[PDB]
């Protein structure tokens, strides 16, 4: 029965100290990052970084490309605690195809233990399902009374 190794899924072992790294800075107000993006290297299973900058929400959604799958960690502050929650989302863009979409699902839980701290999860698929005010209004809703 053993063939493959596991079935199927994210390796981010070859760009080990690449991903954390862009997943440091984006965690570390000390050093200029606000998103970070991570995308594919070629054509098998491995996960590596695409961009990382501090142009915020509007240069992150400017990187995303609809039609590969990818992966975005922003940092921003919320309304009322005013604290640095960390935000994930799982960039989907529509020109992929269904077998695709299913097949890339089982990344999104190899991915997402990799970026912990995520306050909250979001699964959009176009920029307009992206934008600054798309997260930050998720961003605020918490915990609070009740």
């Amino acid at each position: 029965g053993s063939s493959g190794s596991s079935g199927m899924a994210a390796n981010l072992s070859r760009n080990g100290p690449a991903l954390q790294e862009a997943y440091v800075r984006v965690v570390t107000e000390k050093s200029p990052t606000d998103w970070a993006l991570f995308t594919y290297e070629g054509n098998s299973n491995d996960i590596r970084v695409a961009g990382t900058g501090e142009g915020g929400l509007e240069e992150m959604v400017e990187e995303l490309n609809s039609g590969k799958v990818m992966y975005a960690f922003c940092r921003v502050k919320d309304p009322n605690s005013g604290l640095p929650k960390f935000v994930l989302i799982n960039w989907t863009g529509e020109g992929v195809n269904d077998v695709r979409k299913g097949a890339c699902a089982s990344h999104v839980s190899t991915m997402a233990s990799f970026l912990k701290g995520a306050h909250v999860t979001i699964n959009a698929r176009a920029e307009e399902d992206v934008e600054p005010e798309c997260i930050m209004e998720k961003v605020a809703s918490g915990p609070s009374s009740g």
